[PDB]
């Protein structure tokens, strides 16, 4: 039952390079997840936009990014979705490195772009001690 808190989130991601990966800083990254999940490492859609199913913190879909069974799937991740269901997201933010690098960015998830895109984010972190 692993659900971080923004500040706990971001002190991890920062340890593993994220701020300012692919041009993204630490904010955004964090931002992301508390509109995906709500930081909550497993959190499950199974009737997304498309029709699969988004997995773990990032929610990241099974028909492109991870291997399932319901379907087929590109896996351009080469793990199993249900690795996204389980405490340690070391390996959830590798394959989420992965998807920022396709043409629309971090646009890839939905949330990112309804509610922290067009936000000045300067002081969503500021009260974190990192
Ligand atoms: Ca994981």
């Amino acid at each position: 039952s692993k659900i971080f808190s923004k500040c706990e989130l971001a002190r991890k991601l920062k340890s593993m390079g994220m701020d300012g990966f692919h041009g993204y800083s630490l904010a955004n990254w964090v931002c992301m997840a508390e509109y995906e999940s709500n930081f909550n490492t497993q959190a499950f859609n199974g009737r997304n936009s498309n029709g699969s199913s988004d997995y773990g913190i990032f929610q990241l879909n099974s028909k492109w990014w991870c291997k399932s069974n319901s379907h087929s799937s590109a896996n351009a991740c080469n793990i199993m979705c249900s690795k996204f269901l389980d405490d340690n997201i070391d390996d959830d933010i590798a394959c989420a490195k992965r998807v920022v690098k396709d043409p629309n960015g971090m646009s890839a998830w939905v949330a990112w772009v309804k509610h922290c895109k067009g936000k000045d984010l300067s002081k969503y972190l500021a009260s974190c001690n990192l």
